[PDB]
């Protein structure tokens, strides 16, 4: 018969005010976004049991990336207590540099990130997670209305968070769907992704005793304001083996056959040895990420370009490495709020805009999670400043020039910020953040404790005196490049380049430090860096 | 297309519950093995409920255990409530069974697999098998590498062409150009629940034993993680309305009087998550009716559901094109078992993969395989039936058949297989140690049993027939007190004639099972 009996093929009784479409990164950070502002939120994601899936090495943070993690977390996101929780090496980078230009970067057991998150987004109040693809969007005068499922389900909501998904497309290399077609027919501005994995390697075929060590920092760095150190699981070295010239030669003898290991070796030396930093994919694991060999080049190089190598020569891959090309639309096509220009009710955040960190990732999720919820609300979207955090830098630039800012010119640029660092990113942003609903109680708490705390400190420093003749100033200037001819407070002394706040509350008029050492060292930074 | 630099003893394709006890076994067995898994991350993963064991079920794992394979000690580390069935009936009959952490059975599965001597796993679908003279030869991936082995273990994947429902490989066509006989399996999951959105302060729990069974011969309850309850549900008139209309619970309500309220177990998946299992409603049924069956349950009238459930279709394979070693009759060194073969039990796939395993291995290794016997092993009768039938034995069969059976017991998989499994090098040193140990407490307390005694006078056989049932007639061997119903064996070895009482609990229930059923 022709009997098409469309059974499924139906609403949804109970309707929402957002719906997230995907479960990667900013998908996570949205749906937590809406749904601890209080909204009633979905998220559809195709596979419950990839949420917390890292598509690259499994690692967090770094330069610019770790920026906007404190960023994130600052404003009530989960990613830095997920790599809190599931991070194996802690690592501050820049550490002898000065404030503007350090990062916290993390290793992470993909186990422990997957539970992390998943735990954290099925006990999220306002939050229901349906495990299904979207086939389309349902469009209504411009505005979006809800969401049509695969199996043909139907839900009513009205904002929309569009993410990652089938949609976007997706071609693996080695060597239809409704919304693509409704997006295509859009004047929205089609680009081409070109992302790469390397081959896992099989860590009982690798001889770790010729290579190199690298272990996390000790005390270990905490990603999240509101963690301390004990949460984290135990930690593990990487170790580096390096690129030589035999490796060098396999990529070039392979061209042929289609940042890669490839483009690196056309484009540099030879005597320039690429370091590949050997990242452990978890501690239940015997898998390893080499960081540095990502290829499209076919197996069988992949397996010469590996055994090649230090330490390598006996090694197995466990899973081979490929590269994958997606669809992206051109983010200057977005308000910047991440509201699409043509479909309002509909934001944009992620790899649909054509980034690929996880970071920029949940940042970018964060944001548009937080203003569909505004809309479905009826309240004007939040466009985070320049000025305010690189959060705006980065949807200002996406908005404005269609692209990221690059790495590359994040050292050079820093020295102009320094107001954006790290440390400082809840002192930017959890004051709008509790006007927005995105703060909890718990963190609201401590983020005024911790803002008074600093107030005090401050205060008392700038009014307890040694004068150059007290019982106390012989103790004072012994920590000194030259003894005192007139008083001085303990702000004066502070602001000399050989004086630490750690040094100065060790001595008589100024004890005791601070047991809140976030407040601490925020008086130091404040203190010294007025100038 | 490329060949692997290493050749292979054995290639197992497919990572199910078969593929694993495969590599396992040939792996352990010293033979050089490659898996081939299209996801290394879903290994262990469980299609149905998340639970292990069972009536024949159990009996199936603890012959796995026996010959040194994986599935008993994955559950031991994953299990979240264990109860003995049947714990009334006498033993042929008793069946342990365990709830599952679907996480926690996966990182016990992988890792495993990823410290086994031997075993390359590596991640990629196959394209088809190499065939020379009407002997396998190797594997081509879908990729293009060709991997080179003596055997191969053939158990599931794309080829098997499965597709979902709510309401082409050239290994299909090479497959299906033998006169292989091809059928369509239809399995079901339900809808999976979110536990905030059910109440379950009105409903029954169910909790495991105490103290608490152990699956593997080698194992001790400390091994088990938090133990939870299961809360139990009922279908209802309401529901039997929902599922009149709109036409697997859909199977079972209309073949059977509405005069009776099934049970729905409320199956947790795991200590760290919030998904629930309703065991008893799986369904090929559209959402509404799914959302209709779920709400119309006490308990679950606020529920949503999380992942709605679905049917798949699969090509399996008549078993009866293969031999008792579970060598397919066509190709030479090709091994059939688990779902290819029709069967959709984890502990029937587990079974059938422990033996094509060791017969793909022994292959390899230009040895003859092992064919068990109904009389041996449940795995025996299962593989004779799926040889001569094509079907295993309905569940519902095994209560009566059991009378025929009787030496077939959970608790003697050992006794029966373990110098078996040892001979085949499947049984490691540890093992055996401990199984000759075992052995031995055994001999020596029935033989310090048959020749320890007590006559009527006598000191201590005041306090012997006081405990006693009937009066104590004539003379009689310690064998005598265990021999005879209302006397077990923690009484007799407390009353000071017989009162060395055995430190070997394993051994001891052993001797009370063995005296009290000799006649």
């Amino acid at each position: 018969s022709g009997l098409v009996p469309r059974g499924s093929h139906m609403f949804y009784p109970d309707p929402f005010d957002v719906i997230i479409i995907g479960g990667g990164h900013a998908g996570t950070e949205a749906a937590m976004a809406a749904a601890r502002m209080g909204q009633q939120t979905l998220l559809l994601t195709h596979n419950i049991d990839t949420l917390g899936q890292m598509s690259c090495n499994p690692a967090i943070g770094g330069i610019g990336k770790g920026h906007l993690v404190k960023e994130v977390d600052a404003l009530g996101g989960l990613m830095a207590k997920a790599i809190d929780q599931a991070g194996i090496q802690f690592r501050i980078l820049n550490a002898s540099k000065g404030p503007a230009v350090r990062a916290t970067r993390a290793q992470a057991d993909r186990v422990l990130y997957r539970q992390a998150v998943r735990t954290a987004l099925e006990n999220q109040p306002n939050l229901m997670i349906f495990q299904q693809a979207v086939e389309d969007l349902i469009v209504e005068n411009d505005r979006v209305v809800g969401a049509v499922t695969q199996m043909g389900l139907k839900f009513r909501a009205k904002a929309v968070v569009l993410t990652v998904g089938t949609f976007l497309d997706g071609k693996i290399h080695i060597g239809s769907i409704p919304l693509s077609r409704r997006l295509r027919e859009l004047p929205l501005r089609v680009g081409r992704l070109k992302t790469g994995t390397p081959p896992r390697i099989d860590a009982r075929t690798i001889d770790f005793s010729v290579l190199a060590q690298q272990h996390g920092d000790n005390p270990m760095p905490v990603f999240s304001f509101m963690g301390n150190a004990s949460q984290h699981p135990q930690q593990v070295p990487c170790y580096i083996t390096h690129t030589n010239e035999k490796t060098h030669d396999v990529i070039r003898s392979n061209l042929d056959r289609s940042p890669s290991i490839e483009d690196k070796v056309m484009r540099f030396a030879d005597r320039n040895q690429h370091q590949i930093f050997l990242e452990p994919e978890g501690l239940t694991s015997n898998e390893i990420y080499p960081n540095g060999i990502s290829t499209s080049l076919p197996f069988d190089v992949q397996m010469q370009i590996v055994r090649s190598m230090q330490g390598m020569e006996n090694a197995k891959i466990v899973r081979p490495g490929y590269a994958i090309e997606y669809d992206f639309f051109d983010p200057r096509d977005l308000k910047p709020t991440l509201e699409s220009k043509f479909i309002q009710g509909l934001f944009f955040a992620g790899q649909i805009n054509g980034t690929t960190g996880y970071e920029e990732a949940a940042a970018q999720g964060l944001l548009a999670g937080l203003n569909a919820a505004r809309l479905s609300a009826d309240k004007e979207g939040w466009a985070p400043a320049r000025s305010q955090a690189y959060l705006g830098v980065l949807v200002d630039d996406l908005c404005t020039l269609g692209t990221k800012e690059p790495y590359r010119m994040f050292t050079s640029r820093a020295e102009y910020r320094l107001m954006l660092r790290e440390d400082n990113a809840d002192l930017r942003l959890t004051e709008i953040g509790r006007e927005l609903g995105l703060v909890d109680d718990e963190r609201w708490a401590r983020f005024n404790e911790k803002l008074e705390n600093i107030e005090r400190e401050r205060q008392r420093l700038k009014s307890t005196w040694v004068t150059p003749s007290a019982e106390a100033a012989a103790e004072v200037n012994a920590h000194l490049t030259a003894p005192l001819s007139r008083e001085a407070s303990g702000e004066d002394l502070l602001r000399r380049p050989e004086m630490t706040y750690e040094k100065l509350t060790t001595l008589t008029p100024f004890a005791p430090a601070l047991t809140d050492e976030q407040a601490a060292e925020q008086v130091e930074i404040q203190v010294k860096y007025e100038g």
